[PDB]
DNA sequence: CTGTATATTGCG
DNA sequence: TCGCAATAATACA
């Protein structure tokens, strides 16, 4: 397989394209279908002491007895579904890692985004790294190094910008997640949805 | 002079 | 349209 690799200070990620157009818009489909996202309070998020609803939509699925917990809200894992199986077991069979978990975040147009963050969980296993598999409109994704950020920096390390793809996986490996903070930027011009997948390895 | 951390507002 | 510092109120260590 052919990887972009993405290095940078404390930054080691890779790139890929792991299937056409034609069978990421099954997959698409077979995901707008089947997944199920969380509403209501499950869609609720406090941050800076404010109660958000989540400008987008989340869904969890994975093993038995596994929860995922980020700014106030735990989430209890979904049984797994064929097409997140699909998906995972393919996403194994390319890197030789191990997955128990995915964290799906659909976001309807290019309004819907994520914050600025690390994925440095308690409940994430040390060292252990993500794979974030993309569907739907190609999209900006920005890392920003944690000593880079604020009025007065202490240092000035260059933001780390890509477009994620349709039928992308972008594999984050340690220790990507301890100095890099991560978001999906608002893109006003993109009109179509986007799905994306990323499947990590949580501790009990 | 000085603790660390974290969704939108309010600019530019 | 985009980017980003300041910060909704606490919760730590
Ligand atoms: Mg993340």
């Amino acid at each position: 397989a052919s990887w972009r690799h993405i290095r940078a200070e404390g930054l080691d990620s890779s790139y890929t394209v792991l299937f056409g157009k034609a069978e990421a818009d099954e997959i698409f489909q077979e995901l707008e279908k089947e997944v199920e996202y969380f509403t209501g309070a499950l869609a609720r998020v406090q941050v800076f002491g404010k109660w958000h609803s989540v400008p987008r939509k989340q869904a969890t699925y994975g093993d038995a007895g596994l929860t995922y917990t980020f700014s106030g809200l735990t989430l209890s894992p979904k049984p797994w579904i064929p097409v997140l199986e699909r998906i995972r077991d393919h996403v194994s069979g390319v890197t030789g890692q191990t997955f128990n978990f995915v964290l799906i975040n659909r976001y309807k147009d290019g309004s819907d985004h994520i914050g600025e963050h690390r994925d440095d969980c308690r409940e994430l296993a040390p060292g252990s790294p993500i794979a974030s598999v993309s569907f739907g409109a190609s999209r900006d994704f920005v890392f920003r190094h944690k000593d880079s950020r604020g009025k007065s920096p202490s240092r000035r390390v260059a933001v780390v910008r890509l477009p994620l793809a349709h039928g992308s996986l972008l594999m984050m490996n340690h220790p990507t997640n301890t100095h890099w903070y991560h978001s999906l930027p608002v893109r006003k011009k993109v009109l179509a949805p986007r799905v994306n997948l990323t499947f990590r390895k949580i501790l009990l």
